[PDB]
């Protein structure tokens, strides 16, 4: 099972010069409780962008780098590789891998962020004609969490 997993703006921004644009607790816990115990798939700057693999999961990167050899990372080379790994994959980030995964995923759960922000980097435009919302529920706003948000499971129809 393959699932893309991306929080986006009002405009689609996900990214600003290799970072998230906003802080939001909420969201980052969301991405813990899906992916912990399964595996995460995502290209190499996004993994720069971590720095190390998340903790308790099969975590996975995309690069054309064959010399890419790094502690508790699975290197993968080609697209097609993604569809070998077992259990539920989910594409992790960023904007080039979701170009690439989008056409081809079971599902997406999607962070929409209720705001307009300055971003270099964008999920491609899709279609409710095409994704059923299989669920949508907003994530609480508090004092450390401050920008309105909602958590989409998306379904491709038909
Ligand atoms: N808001 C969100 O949900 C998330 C946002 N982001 C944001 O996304 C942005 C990063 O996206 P982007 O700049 O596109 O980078 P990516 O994270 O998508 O990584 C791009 C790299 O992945 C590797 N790669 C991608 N496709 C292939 C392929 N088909 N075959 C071999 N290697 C491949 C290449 O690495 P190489 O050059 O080593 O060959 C390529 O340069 C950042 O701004 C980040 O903050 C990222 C994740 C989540
Ligand atoms: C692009 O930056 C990130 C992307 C991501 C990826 C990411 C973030 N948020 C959502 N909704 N989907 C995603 N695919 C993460 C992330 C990022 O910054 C460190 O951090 C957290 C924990 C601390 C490591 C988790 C994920």
């Amino acid at each position: 099972t393959l699932s893309i997993l991306v929080a986006h703006d009002l405009q689609r921004v996900i990214g600003f010069e290799n970072q998230l644009p906003w802080h939001l607790p909420n969201d980052l816990k969301h991405v813990k409780k899906l992916s912990t115990g399964h595996t995460l798939v995502m290209g190499r700057k996004t993994f720069e962008s971590i720095g190390k693999p998340l903790p308790n999961r099969r975590n996975v990167v995309l690069t054309s780098d064959t010399s890419f050899n790094v502690e508790g990372v699975d290197v993968i080379h080609s697209i097609e590789d993604i569809y070998q790994l077992p259990g539920h994959v989910f594409i992790f980030g960023g904007q080039t891998l979701f170009e690439e995964m989008i056409d081809k995923v079971d599902d997406m759960y999607i962070t929409v962020i209720e705001g307009k922000f300055r971003g270099d980097t964008f999920f491609p435009p899709y279609t409710f004609e095409d994704w059923e919302v299989a669920s949508s529920v907003e994530g609480k706003l508090d004092e450390k969490n401050t920008i309105p948000h909602t958590f989409l499971h998306l379904i491709r129809k038909k």
